[PDB]
């Protein structure tokens, strides 16, 4: 019954929040709950650039304009992402070889959906799932065309257009502190920030296993040593949703200083995309589950 994004704020962190779209928003009883429960939104699918910019110029707003005007008249915080993504990439974009022509197509859109909402998004998403396994740079038509300069292009142009918005880095994977992801982008994240390239955050989209959450005590406080502002838990979700797991989720966040929230990446069960797992916090009566009475537990002592 009690709101984990009211007892986390209590407990001096910033949100906990949940992706959600339309589709959510007008079915199930996703609406009550994200109103009574979570403090900021983030779109599913409705700011990916296959649905923005399905053709080129030719952007689609409708989706993210419903979310977006949702959120404000609910009071609630907004993120918005992915701006620079291999995945839910259009053909059209994939197939540019030349690396002037993908410039500017990257920076218009990045200025195209951050203008449209400007001073109306607490975080963007600039760039996600930008590292191979093993910590080397992921070859995406970004990073084949333009080279590695693509990610300081992406934040810096980021910045200009909503100096308001924080900038983030996001991947998965992140979630042991000895995985050489989980260093790499530790390691280039400091390299960056110290040439000035304004990174504000790092995101981890944290899909766990069982027994998974004990890892993220030690992950979390490393990602932190970067030394970027802000951490986040996005995208959250745990085969089997144990209590257990979810707790040391967060109690790493409050662990850790500079992580201002966790997003989970749906409200119940049946909406997952592995909900034979049955990994998110509500069941498919919509009723809270243990785990999540644990966390509500947890923030309250
Ligand atoms: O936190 N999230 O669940 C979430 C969902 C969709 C996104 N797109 N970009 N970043 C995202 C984060």
């Amino acid at each position: 019954a009690q709101s984990v994004d009211q007892l986390i704020k209590a407990r001096g962190k910033v949100y906990f929040g949940v992706c959600t779209d339309q589709n959510r928003l007008t079915t199930g009883k996703n609406a009550a709950i994200i109103q009574a429960d979570f403090g900021m939104v983030w779109p599913e699918n409705s700011m990916q650039w296959d649905a923005t910019e399905p053709s080129q110029g030719n952007f689609n707003f409708a989706g993210a304009d419903y979310l977006v005007n949702w959120a404000q008249q609910n009071g609630k915080l907004i993120g918005g992402g992915m701006l620079v993504w291999h995945s839910f990439l259009p053909s059209w974009v994939s197939s540019i070889t030349d690396k002037n022509t993908l410039t500017n197509v990257m920076k218009n859109h990045i200025t195209t959906l951050m203008t449209r909402y400007k001073g109306k998004i607490r975080t963007w998403d600039v760039v996600g799932e930008a590292f191979n396994e093993d910590g080397s740079l992921r070859q995406t038509v970004f990073l084949n065309v333009i080279g590695e300069d693509y990610i300081p292009i992406a934040f810096q142009t980021a910045r200009a257009a909503d100096p308001n918005a924080k900038l983030y880095i996001m991947d998965y994977n992140l979630d042991s502190a000895s995985y050489p992801k989980t260093q790499a982008i530790v390691n280039r994240v400091k390299q960056w920030r110290a040439a000035g390239v304004p990174i504000d955050g790092i995101g981890s989209q944290t899909h766990l296993s069982a027994g998974q959450g004990a890892g993220v005590l030690q992950a979390l406080p490393l990602l932190a040593s970067a030394g970027t502002p802000e951490v986040s838990i996005l995208m959250l979700d745990v085969a089997g949703a144990s209590p257990t797991d979810y707790v040391n989720v967060v109690n790493a966040c409050l662990n850790v200083q500079s992580c201002v929230g966790i997003t989970v990446f749906g409200v119940a069960d049946p909406d997952s995309v592995r909900a034979s797992t049955t990994p998110l916090l509500f069941d498919g009566n919509f009723n809270p589950k243990p785990a999540y009475n644990a966390i509500v537990q947890d923030l309250q002592q």
